[PDB]
């Protein structure tokens, strides 16, 4: 048991990129020589064990997540900056997702990786009409559509929940308030146990990445590295265009000086960046708040709030990544369901961890959410490719992630301090 | 969002009512000129999702206000006046639902609402045998009825649950003691949680009332105003005969004047029928029980237990209502099938909140445990009418809910007071 | 109401056998004329409620259960006298669910009572492969594995869940240290509250002995009187030798003399007898501790601690019990689906309560775990004669669960004292 605490402390990203690199090479390596059915056979359970591992963890956090993060945005109990700072958030987050679907647009992510997973195509589910498809977001049962897979009343009840409780906190009754004071403590202690099974899935992450990135390679070709090149492109495309129109407009409109905001804000970017987590950068990005004129109490709740609720990066992410897999399968979404991307990335975001490789997680309820079920077979094929290259892509998805919330507590400090 | 303000900090019941007059008004002119497609494409989604914003509430509800009302009449911390209050109150309200049953045989409400709804009749279900069917109360999965509809084993499991709790509240260890407080507690918050979605969902009501209701009176006619005119007069006249009946002769029989008893109780009576409420008018009823020279340390106790659970006029209401949704589809309640509205209905008005509009949501219990899903869409059409004038029953319901707990602390302060 | 306190406080045991003895003789005396069909339509379903409500519990114990007691077994809070004796309980458990195949393969328990409930055998299912087989230990949905039965992927995602916990709660925030907290104190009010509802069965256990086992009686014949005693025959050979064979060698190796240990430990394996409780023997075992030299720091922690995780009778009388269902049926219990018993008599071993009859709750998770479900009749119907004689080998069961205790803190004393 010494070799398993050489495994465990090594740094976790130079594990799963010497995965990723090793795991190309053996399977270019085993695909060149007939060998793609004996990966298959051996090393592709190694892969599927982690897709599974990362689809066991859904339900709990959007049920969880969601509850605990509408009990911080709910109207009872936000102030005079707390509604500004969130309409700053969701609408930051709504053209994030917006700019990744044009991103996904111009470029063309999978359009060349036609899957046949066991000689059939994907054939797409039938929509209802837009009434019942309305009407089916309030559940008959909060149970069953936490049984059964249903994210979308899920999110529903989660919200409607977490307002409940935020109500009953200001109550006049000292047993209310207790009850509903422990009942949110037992949600938040389910979602960072969550959040901590998370981390544990992370460990094993390299391994997983191997095996699937293995019998990528081995089974659908060369080509797929070619392929998994313009998905890399339009994500970080897609965040130097995120970063630059959208917080250097929002900073030139509000008198913000950008060049100087990111020479001050390089410090807590950068550690972004290789730590690939806002929890573990939060107390780097109070201190360049701090060197940056913020009053104490703006930043002092503006940043722990936008460390789980303002992911724009994660949500440009989850675009990109819903257009890749449904541009591998062949299938063109529609308006509707585009908007549906719209709508359920943002909820994603809001309801992503902060760790690293959280993300990759809520994509599932993204494409549970559009007709995308990844019991299929071929979603399940296409969903790993794009697991594989997840800590490539999570490195400037923190950065994004971070510098959104010094961009927002900039711009409501310089509106609060005209008073 | 000015006019937000101005449609929520409206009294509800007169925005309810007007909500009322305003769908049978422009129902009936829609019907007549032969547009009734036009208001089932448009305003019945509207009702739609009003129906549904209320069968989302039942299975929590059903679960968790049962266990922390079964935590109440336990038996591990019942004194001498709580037995004699519980024996009161589980009386009262078996022979509520049973005077319910006989004013709703005598009147006849429903029986001229043939409905046709899709083409087709309501086909009753086969009953299974009585050992099965007393057999599947004890359920294999509690788990499993939670997540299926299923509400009488999730009854069964919630009394067993609240009664274990209140055993282990008393035990001689400290770490045994602290869970089972959390675990009430937890369960409580949630109880209370949805009681606040149902203070949401009733500002909605006004919207939801208005598009049931006009869709009724467009599709199924006039004479619906006839027929819902039968089952407000076959509940008051069973509110009536209960009051003084049930009340007159258990007050005349423990000595008791009951003419000085409504005198005194008519503060309370009269806060009762306009707030439509038992949890706020608790200061008012406990005010009126001083000023009747009940000792502080019985109606200090029987008061509050008595406004979560002896709720005679919603017990009443359900039979009466479980009758007409019955008589509405052509089918005859067979006997076997009545004896569990009368336990249902009691076990309902148990598990009924005490908020405006709670008693309508506990009729899917009562419902549901007879064979009349409302998944069908011959009940779900026939509960929208027993819906669109539930805020006229609610009032006198509520009036006899708080009438039976001020009659409660007479007749046990009597009793007691003979020592 | 004052029989019923005359039932109540009379002893369990001696309740629970003079129903057995009746049962045994009106079961003999009505199959002999002719009158099996009367005992079946009156008698049967008394003892069916009883299988109902021994069935109920299963799923909430297995989740919580398991949670709290992977949450004392975890890394992050097992110091060095932990691990010495979380090694030695979990090695022993092995070893006795081992030694119970062995005694049930020596014996031949069931083999002559081929069932054939309806006219029909006992059809054996399908295995899938090994690959599928163990990547379906993790679930899609720990809500939906709830729901269903699935007690595989619940032991996964209770044992993760708790291990999250532990991690949890040696956290820098507070905030999260008190949600974990009050998350595993909820828990453990619930899976303290299933402990009291088995007290609670126990005491209508009598009456379903009785009306089970005059079912079988009076249905299958007398010679499943001769094969229940080879089941019992078995199991109390298999405890003889697992106290002999595996205690007095780990105590001969470990410089302790066993005559004495047996001499000093009577005191505790009497009262473990006679009461079946290890929760009520814990202040005679801390006593018996004492009284052989054992230090304050090592009894203090290890005896609360085996008597929840430490059932090596537990374990022992699971496997020869699935080894008599699986005879009874007349199926061949396969090798890969027998370690399968080894490893899931090990977890039930652990979830057991320590409450009089809870092994029989958790054998259900063992039959589950194999692919013997009791939905199916001819199941239910061999379960059935094995819980009829469950309080027979609760006994020594209790007897060899305390005796692995007290081995385990001498062991591990005796290794710590050397310093
Ligand atoms: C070749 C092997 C292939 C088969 C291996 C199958 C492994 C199955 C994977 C299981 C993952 C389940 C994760 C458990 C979740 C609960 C644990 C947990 O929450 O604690 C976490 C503990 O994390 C873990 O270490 C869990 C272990 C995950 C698997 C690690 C081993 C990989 C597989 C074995 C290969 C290496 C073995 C040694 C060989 C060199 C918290 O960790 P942290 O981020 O460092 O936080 C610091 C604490 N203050
Ligand atoms: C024409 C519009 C048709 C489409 C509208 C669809 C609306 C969908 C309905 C959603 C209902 C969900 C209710 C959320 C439950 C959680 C909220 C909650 O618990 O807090 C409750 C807050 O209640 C609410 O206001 C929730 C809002 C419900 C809908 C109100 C708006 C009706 C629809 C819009 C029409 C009016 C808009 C303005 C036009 C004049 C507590 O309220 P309280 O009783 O006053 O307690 C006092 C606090 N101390
Ligand atoms: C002939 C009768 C056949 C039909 C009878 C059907 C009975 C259905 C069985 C229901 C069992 C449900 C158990 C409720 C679980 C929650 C109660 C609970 O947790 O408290 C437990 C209370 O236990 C009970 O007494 C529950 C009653 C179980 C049934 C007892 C009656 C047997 C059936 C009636 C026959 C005897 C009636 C009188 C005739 C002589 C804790 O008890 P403890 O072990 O003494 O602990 C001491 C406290 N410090
Ligand atoms: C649509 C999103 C609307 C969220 C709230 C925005 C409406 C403005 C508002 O909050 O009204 C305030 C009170 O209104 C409320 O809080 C009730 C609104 C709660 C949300 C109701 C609808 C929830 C629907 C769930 C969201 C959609 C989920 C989608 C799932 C796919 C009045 O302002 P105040 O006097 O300062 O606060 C009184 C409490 N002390
Ligand atoms: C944010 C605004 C959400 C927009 C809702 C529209 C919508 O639900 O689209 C529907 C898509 O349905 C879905 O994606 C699943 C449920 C969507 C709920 C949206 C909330 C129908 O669009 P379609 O299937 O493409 O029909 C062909 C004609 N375009
Ligand atoms: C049938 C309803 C029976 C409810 C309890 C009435 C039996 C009399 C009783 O409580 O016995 C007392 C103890 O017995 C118990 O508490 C156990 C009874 C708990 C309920 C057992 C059966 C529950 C069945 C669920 C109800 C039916 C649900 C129907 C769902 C469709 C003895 O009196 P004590 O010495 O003052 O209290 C000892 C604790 N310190
Ligand atoms: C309160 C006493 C409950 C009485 C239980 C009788 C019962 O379960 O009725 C049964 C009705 O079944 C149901 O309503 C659903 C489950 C009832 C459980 C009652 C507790 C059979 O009656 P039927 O279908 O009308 O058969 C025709 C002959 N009448
Ligand atoms: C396979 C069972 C492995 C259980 C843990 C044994 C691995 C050694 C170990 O605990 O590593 C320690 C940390 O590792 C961990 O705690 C993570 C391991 C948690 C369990 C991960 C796998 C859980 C799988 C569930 C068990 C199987 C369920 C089967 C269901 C049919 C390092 O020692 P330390 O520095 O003293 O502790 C650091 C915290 N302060
Ligand atoms: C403790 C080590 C567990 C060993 C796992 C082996 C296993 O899962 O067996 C499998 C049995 O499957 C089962 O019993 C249900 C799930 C077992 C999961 C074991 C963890 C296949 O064996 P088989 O059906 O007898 O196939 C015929 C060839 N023997
Ligand atoms: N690693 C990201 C979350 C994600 O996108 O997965 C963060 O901490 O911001
Ligand atoms: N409004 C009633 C409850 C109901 O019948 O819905 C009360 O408070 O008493
Ligand atoms: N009665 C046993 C548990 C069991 O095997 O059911 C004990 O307390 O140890
Ligand atoms: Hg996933
Ligand atoms: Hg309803
Ligand atoms: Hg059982
Ligand atoms: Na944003
Ligand atoms: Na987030
Ligand atoms: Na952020
Ligand atoms: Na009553
Ligand atoms: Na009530
Ligand atoms: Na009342
Ligand atoms: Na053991
Ligand atoms: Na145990
Ligand atoms: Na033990």
């Amino acid at each position: 048991m010494g070799l398993y605490r050489k495994y465990i402390e090594y740094p976790v990203l130079q594990k799963i990129l010497i995965g990723l690199i090793l795991g190309a090479i053996v399977g270019l390596i085993l695909g060149h020589y007939g060998y793609a059915h004996a990966v298959h056979t051996y090393v592709k359970p190694f892969g599927d064990l982690f897709v599974r591992l990362l689809c066991m963890l859904v339900m709990p956090i959007v049920f969880a997540s969601l509850v605990v993060g509408a009990a911080s945005i709910s109207p009872a109990r936000l102030g005079r900056v707390g509604v500004k700072i969130v309409v700053y958030y969701l609408l930051t987050s709504a053209f994030a997702v917006t700019l990744g679907i044009i991103m996904a647009r111009l470029f063309n992510p999978g359009a060349g990786i036609h899957l046949a997973v066991g000689g059939q195509q994907f054939q797409p589910h039938q929509a209802p009409p837009l009434v019942h498809i309305l009407l089916d977001i309030v559940p008959t049962n909060p149970f069953g559509a936490l049984a059964n897979g249903q994210v979308l009343p899920t999110i529903f009840f989660a919200i409607i929940l977490g307002i409940a409780i935020t109500y009953l906190m200001n109550s006049e009754n000292e047993k209310v308030r207790k009850s509903a004071e422990t009942l949110l403590d037992a949600i938040n202690g389910l979602a960072e146990a969550m959040y901590k099974i998370v981390n544990g899935v992370m460990q094993y992450a390299p391994i997983g990445v191997f095996a699937l990135i293995a019998y990528v390679m081995a089974e659908q070709g060369v080509h797929v590295v070619g392929e998994l090149a313009k998905v890399t492109a339009a994500v970080y495309v897609g965040l130097t265009l995120q970063i630059l129109l959208v917080y250097f407009v929002l900073l030139k409109i509000y008198g913000i000086d950008p060049i100087s905001f990111i020479k001050h804000a390089k410090d807590a970017m950068l550690t972004a960046f290789v730590t690939r987590s806002s929890s573990g950068t939060l107390p780097v990005t109070m201190r360049v708040a701090k060197e940056m004129g913020i009053s104490e109490g703006i930043y002092s709740f503006t940043l722990p709030l936008g460390a789980t609720i303002n992911m724009d990066g994660t949500a440009l992410y989850q675009g990109v990544a819903t257009f890749f897999i449904a541009n591998a399968l062949g299938s063109h979404l529609t308006v509707g369901q585009q908007l549906t991307i719209v709508l359920t990335a943002v909820l994603a975001s809001i309801g992503t961890a902060g760790v690293p490789g959280a993300g990759a997680i809520m994509l599932c309820m993204v494409l549970h959410s559009v007709g995308l079920p990844l019991t299929d077979p071929n979603v399940a094929a296409a969903y790993a490719m794009i697991l594989g290259i997840d800590a490539i892509l999570d490195m400037g998805r923190t950065m994004v992630n971070v510098t959104g919330d010094l961009t927002g507590t900039a711009i409501v400090a310089k509106t609060e301090g005209t008073l």
